[PDB]
């Protein structure tokens, strides 16, 4: 029962406004979700995200009825607040750690140790995702135990990163290890190592076969260009006390608007794709120009 506080919860309503504002593209997502995976020419840095996206969009949407169910009834019911939203998140945090894994996994069918010996490229990566998760599970295991919380907030199953220090368990770490160190540290490291790896594969990088890797970091960084300061400054902000806190439900929920934000940024997984595609080609140049002259 988060009904402990006030009902209006003006912060949370604004998010509902977003959820419907975002739902409308969301409907595009089942269309965009299915098309790209079934689009043969859709196997870029996003292809990994598209498999995740179906899960991220499905697991989320399957759970979306629960979200209106959280406002329709008036309260919340289940363990869906952390069991779904933080749950899918944590994989999303880990996804980035894991993303290079998928890069090495997918390259492998292309360069080293291709599959087990006779198998599709896909079946492997699902199963690799399965092994990969397990190391990740151990990282996510603390929360099932005592880290973070299954505490409620407002009228929606929205979980976000950990609330306080909690040094016994270092719950503090979720903001720092999965989040900060999951993108920013390997991101710098890639940049450090990149000159090093370029030592042999300096320019050699045709198509998504190898180049994807530069792009991989770009797209995270592009995406984080926009997701980094709001999520960072939100997370810093809630933890930088003195500010928004007159109730956990609103400030813990509005902070969860961010859960849809990774859904919304995900549509870029189909825009940096045609763009990087378009970059090498040259017919694409005037193609975007084409309609622009005509406006219609």
């Amino acid at each position: 029962p988060c009904m402990l506080e006030t009902e209006t919860l003006n912060k949370y309503v604004v998010i509902i406004a977003y959820a419907l504002v975002f739902l409308l593209s969301l409907l595009g997502n089942s269309l965009v979700m299915l098309v790209i995976l079934y689009s043969r020419v859709g196997r870029s840095v996003t292809d990994v995200y598209l498999l995740n996206l179906a899960l991220a969009d499905l697991l989320f949407a399957l759970t979306l009825p629960i979200w209106a169910a959280s406002k329709v009834n008036g309260w919340i019911f289940g363990t869906f607040l952390c069991k779904v939203v933080s749950l899918l998140k944590e994989v999303n945090f880990y996804s980035g750690i894991l993303l290079l894994a998928c890069i090495s996994v997918d390259r492998y069918l292309a360069i080293v140790h291709a599959t087990r010996t006779l198998t599709q490229k896909r079946h492997l990566v699902k199963f690799v995702c399965l092994g990969c998760w397990g190391l990740s599970m151990n990282l996510s295991l603390p929360f099932f135990l005592f880290r973070q919380a299954y505490h409620p907030n407002n009228s929606s199953p929205v979980c976000y990163e950990v609330l306080g220090n909690d040094t016994a368990k270092w719950r503090m770490v979720l903001r720092i290890l999965p989040h900060t160190f999951g993108f920013i540290v390997p991101l710098f490291v890639m940049l450090f190592c990149y000159g090093f790896t370029l030592r042999t594969l300096f320019k050699a990088h045709m198509g998504q076969k190898h180049r994807a890797m530069r792009v991989i970091f770009a797209v995270v960084l592009i995406f984080l260009l926009c997701w980094l300061p709001y999520n960072l400054v939100l997370l810093a902000d809630t933890l930088m006390r003195t500010q928004v806190i007159q109730e956990s439900c609103e400030r813990r929920n509005n902070i969860g608007r961010a859960l849809d934000a990774t859904e919304i940024l995900g549509f870029l997984h189909s825009c940096l794709n045609p763009i990087i595609y378009a970059f090498i080609g040259q017919n694409f140049r005037h193609g975007f120009l084409k309609i622009l002259a005509m406006h219609g």
